[PDB]
């Protein structure tokens, strides 16, 4: 039948590869084959902004959707929904080696002597932006003492980050091969890596950041019938259960309640709204 292409960021594949078969077994999804493309979130956003074929976008951070809106590739209606265009999300977590040999439990543990932190580059990855928003929000109490938030990230980046992988997936790879003592990553990526039999576990710091992964239909697509059907299917009860089962925190309040016992609330869940939204974080960015 028809073919649609999803240009997604680096780590959402475990959920997408579970939802697409369910989509293809539905009335509107039978026959519409979904091609997928995963990579560094910002790199993927730029690709579609300058010609890369796409019928749907699913990026790590909302700015990577706004770039496409600024370029006429994503209609502005994409977040006027009560959903705000966010079908799922995650939290920032510490990926750690099996047994937590170095006993990493909190953000102060990343500043201990000799601890190397694995985290991607904010130029190409949205994972890198979540990974730095959480310690900033934690050490600054959500923008109140803005200086010790910066001063923490300062000491974390300069003295404990040397590798600069392009994406969260690339950060997971080099960490699995043996580089670094703690990898800051999505909770879904830690769950997916653990399940692949890799000898790692994860501890979420008491204060962490709420990851919200946006999804939007590409306006310049010749398949907005199927593309809209594939986007709306994500908010169904079944798809929300599937994302949850894949390790991604669903936005359906009933499914999120059903899976609340596997997606534990931290001591403090910082959100982009706590910092004044992306409108006040995106032009202030660390670098």
């Amino acid at each position: 039948h028809t073919s649609i292409t999803l240009v997604a960021y680096a780590v959402p594949e475990p959920g997408w590869s579970a939802v697409i078969p369910a989509f293809n077994a539905s009335e509107q999804g039978r026959g519409v084959q979904v091609i997928t493309s995963y990579g560094a979130s910002a790199d993927q956003s730029r690709g579609v902004a300058d010609g890369k074929p796409a019928d749907l976008v699913n990026f790590s951070v909302e700015p990577d959707i706004a770039r496409l809106v600024k370029a006429g590739k994503v209609d502005k209606d994409w977040d006027a929904d009560a959903t705000k265009g966010i079908p799922f999300g995650s939290v920032v977590t510490f990926v750690v080696r099996a047994g937590n040999p170095k006993n990493i439990r909190d953000w102060d543990d990343l500043l201990r002597p000799g601890i190397e932190v694995i985290t991607p580059s904010p130029l190409s990855s949205g994972s890198a932006k979540w990974n730095l928003l959480a310690p900033y929000a934690a050490k600054s109490d959500g923008g109140r003492n803005n200086q010790a938030g910066i001063d923490f990230v300062n000491t974390l980046v300069n003295e404990h980050v040397k590798l600069r992988p392009g994406s969260g997936r690339e950060a997971t790879d080099v960490f699995v091969q043996g580089s670094g003592d703690v990898l800051i990553s999505y909770e879904n990526e830690a769950i997916a890596t653990e399940r692949a039999g890799k000898p790692v576990q994860h501890v979420t710091p008491p204060q962490t950041f709420k990851i919200e992964n946006p999804l939007a239909v590409v306006a310049t697509s010749t398949h907005l019938g199927a593309a809209t059907a594939f986007r709306n299917f994500q908010y169904t009860v079944q798809a929300q259960k599937l994302w949850a089962q894949a390790g991604f925190r669903p936005v359906d309040p009933a499914v999120a309640a059903d899976f609340a016992d596997l997606f534990p609330v931290p001591a403090k869940l910082w959100t982009i709204a706590d910092l004044g939204g992306w409108g006040s974080v995106d032009p202030q960015l660390f670098d």
